[PDB]
């Protein structure tokens, strides 16, 4: 499924956010408060098309996360696969 | 320094080979057997003129996958295995 680096405006803020409310969800890490996704972004897309996964570089609570987020194309629906940190910068 | 996505033809596929043999001279792992570099691959231009480059390797050796991140410095063609950890889930 073809990649590609994304640019990291506000429709790819919104993705660290959600992936922050997830994780806040989950309880894991405990507290975290979303502060910006930083380059670079990527994006899978997997095939017409069946949808989508994006990994990310989340700033929260003044350190770096990885997240890995899926999306499907027919319903929309989007879920957080995997968030773990801190991890060095990129 | 921008990021790019690149191919992985046998520059990168050296990248790999580099990583794995660096790894094997640490001895943490049991012998890694090098197979392929899979995609994604990714470059990141380093200016002070291009000082450099990073990439961000996945690694097949020995039927696992393992994210490994390369230096390398244009003028004295010092490559530097940054990290290598493992097994880590396919992309």
């Amino acid at each position: 499924g073809e990649w590609e680096i994304i640019d990291i405006g506000p429709f790819t803020q919104n993705l660290g956010k959600f992936a922050v409310d997830e994780e806040n969800k989950i309880g894991q890490y405990g507290r975290l408060t979303f502060n910006k996704v930083i380059r670079p972004c990527m994006k899978k897309t997997i095939y017409e098309i069946k949808g989508y996964e994006y990994q990310l570089y989340v700033r929260a609570s003044d350190k770096l996360f990885r997240a890995d987020i899926s999306e499907d194309y027919k319903t929309r629906g989007r879920k957080l696969l995997r968030f773990n940190g801190p991890v060095p910068p990129p």
